[PDB]
């Protein structure tokens, strides 16, 4: 790519691109989709850091830090082949 037209500058490294998770595949849903956009890493929201509500600054890194989305699983099934427990 470059070899000696800058003679490098305040660091040298440049950094890749890095997080390999949001930036791309869900989407907001709220407001944006195809460019900046955290998701609730606790159940599978999607929003921004700043499209919640007049109170969401907190950035942690990442993405937001997943909100009260309240998804109580009622219907979830894991490996139930056999009912050991005693609850229907
Ligand atoms: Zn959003
Ligand atoms: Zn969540």
């Amino acid at each position: 790519m470059r070899g000696s037209h800058h003679h490098h500058h305040h660091g040298s490294d440049i950094i890749d691109e890095f997080g390999t998770l949001d930036d791309s595949a869900t989407i907001c849903r709220v407001c944006q989709k195809p460019g900046d956009l955290v998701m609730c890493n606790q159940c599978e929201f999607c929003f921004h850091l700043d499209c919640h509500l007049p109170a969401l600054q907190d950035v942690p890194g990442e993405e937001w830090s997943c909100s009260l989305c309240h998804v109580l699983p009622d219907l979830k099934e894991e490996d139930v082949d056999l009912q050991a427990c005693k609850l229907n």
